[PDB]
């Protein structure tokens, strides 16, 4: 399973991050060893977001 929803709006100016809106669904494509960031896919493309800003959806 790799479906999640954003807990909060997240928007960074940092290159290679993805902006997400609270309530938006996303899928996780890649993780990191420490689990703090993950590469997400939404209708707006792909990029990295903080893992603590998302939560799974069955
Ligand atoms: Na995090």
């Amino acid at each position: 399973p790799n479906l999640f929803v954003a807990l909060y709006d997240f928007e960074s100016r940092t290159e290679n991050t993805l902006s997400i809106t609270k309530g938006e669904k996303l899928r996780v494509l890649n993780n990191t060893e420490n689990g703090e960031w993950c590469e997400a896919q939404t209708k707006n493309g792909q990029g990295w977001v903080p893992s603590n800003y998302i939560t799974p959806v069955n």
